């Protein structure tokens, strides 16, 4: 049972390099529009305290240099949507997949294609944390890298990378340019809200551990939904809803372990710890697999 | 510090499905040849005790269905090379990347593009265990999925999936059809030998920890490679080769920590444990990042 990302090919065909002055980052080229973080228009001094509408009005189309591989794309128009810059180019991307822009919920997962200078480096799976940060693998130059899910040949873009917080976690926006969380695109120190653990995901992963033959953490106790939620909140776990219980249904049916019986296992795990043991190779409780991620990989 | 697969687009454009009789599996289309596991020609009952040479003699080109999506590629030649079947097709793949076939060492990592009916489903990073199994994520119908590394847009293919073992680990061949490990393509009970920890990768991970400022485990001693190898084997760790010392060279130079000093620090961790401390947030020593994986993720290496 591994962390599994979607194949990246359809997104690879869309990655380009956007340059404004001496600032360079990645852009997403779909049809005849290139999307990228708007802080590409900032000098390093601008970034310290930018007024974006003021900075953008002073830019011309020729200030923007878009490179796809070794081809230069000509910018023929530019506008700004929230924190995203939209460059109209004179060429349509022949590799544009069927796509959608979506805003994901805390606790949902997505694949990230990490890119530098418009070229792909690696792909990995991430979750939107409850505090709206992501635990990414991004170096300097990765801004504009995107997160996505793929369903029946359609790419749903959900994340564009903008920054790294002082703690090393990452923040960004949806494809409409709205940050996830209370962050802003100004280079100043920003703390995130206190993070919590994605409970429905931990339960899914515990089910994955049972499907793969590991039952050491199970027990006989039972719990009610409310009583489990009392303990969950005490340990900074997100509440479990009745829809979460229903979503876990297929995993409950496959294993013959009622959802609330798995909650009693997790409650014992939180109150007693793991006693040096491991689950699915991990010594910590993993919360970045959703029930769907488990179902897709286990079936 | 998290696992990172290679971008999979160059391999996605090479995946096809191969059907013989009622058996469908994945194939790899490069130029005008499709490579796939030879057990596609077996029935499920044949698998119990196959004679591949006899099963192949009764096959003709017109018995093989190769499809790119739903589009048939006409087979115009066939042959068997070890445990892989090579089907010559009448169309050269225009998506063929620059590529090589390589045979990897235990401990080395690769990305696997898990596929079902020729359709890519997911990508993840895998290590070849010292017992020549991989702890992959494969369901039925994933046979023929390949593992690969990328180096400046040359794809090095290193693994083709053939089978699941009773313990749930996976076994396969290189692109020339030679199994990794003492396994065979017959459904007879086979078992993986006892596994060990990949020492060179644990050392790579300790170097990654030092790079990020987590260095409480650096001790004051050194060791010789021979002395270390004899001790490590008592803890079910692999011995180091001369190639292992050399591939740790760049991390040793970047951190200023001699390889044999890091071996001495690891030895102390084995003999005394962690004392409830963590490394890179982990209470366990990670052994599925190679030295190359550490550098690839710490630099912005693109392809
Ligand atoms: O963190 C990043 C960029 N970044 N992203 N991932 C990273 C991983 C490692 C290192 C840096 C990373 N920041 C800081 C920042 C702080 C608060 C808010 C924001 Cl939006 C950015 C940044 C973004 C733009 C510029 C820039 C634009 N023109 C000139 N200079 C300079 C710095
Ligand atoms: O394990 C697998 C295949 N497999 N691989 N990953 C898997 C993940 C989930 C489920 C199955 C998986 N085996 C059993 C086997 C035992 C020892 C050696 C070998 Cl080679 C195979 C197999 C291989 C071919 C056939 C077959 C050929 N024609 C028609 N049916 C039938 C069974």
């Amino acid at each position: 049972f591994r962390k599994m990302a979607f194949p990246s090919g359809k997104v690879e065909g869309c990655m380009v390099q956007v340059t404004c002055g001496t600032t360079t980052l990645n852009g997403l080229w779909l049809d005849d529009v290139v999307y990228c973080p708007r802080h590409v228009i900032c000098t390093s001094e601008d970034m310290l305290n930018p007024n974006y509408e003021d900075l953008l009005i002073r830019k011309s189309n020729h200030n923007f240099l878009v490179q796809a591989g070794n081809v230069q794309l000509r910018v023929i128009g530019h506008s700004m949507q929230n924190c995203v810059l939209k460059l109209k180019v004179d060429t349509a991307n022949p590799k544009t997949p069927k796509y959608k822009f979506v805003r994901i919920q805390p606790g949902q997962t997505f694949s990230v294609l990490a890119c530098y200078n418009g070229s792909p480096s690696g792909v990995y799976q991430c979750a939107m944390r409850p505090n709206f940060t992501i635990k990414g693998s991004f170096l300097n130059g990765s801004c504009g890298s995107v997160g996505f899910n793929i369903d029946y040949d359609c790419v749903s873009f959900c994340y564009m990378h903008h920054m790294e917080l002082p703690t090393g976690v990452h923040a960004g926006t949806d494809l409409e340019g709205n940050f996830y969380g209370p962050f802003f695109d100004r280079q100043t120190a920003q703390a995130a809200g206190t993070d919590t653990t994605i409970t429905v995901n931990v339960l899914a992963w515990l089910y994955a551990a049972v499907i793969n033959g590991d039952r050491w953490f199970l027990n006989a106790r039972t719990t009610t939904l409310n009583d489990f939620n009392l303990v969950a909140m005490k340990y900074n776990y997100e509440p479990l809803t009745q829809d979460h219980v229903d979503i876990l249904g297929p995993l409950s049916a496959q294993t013959g372990i009622a959802v609330l019986d798995m909650c009693a296992s997790l409650k014992e795990l939180l109150q007693n710890g793991m006693n040096g043991r491991t689950i699915l190779g991990s010594a910590l409780l993993e919360d970045e697999f959703t029930p769907f991620d488990v179902v897709r990989q286990c079936s």
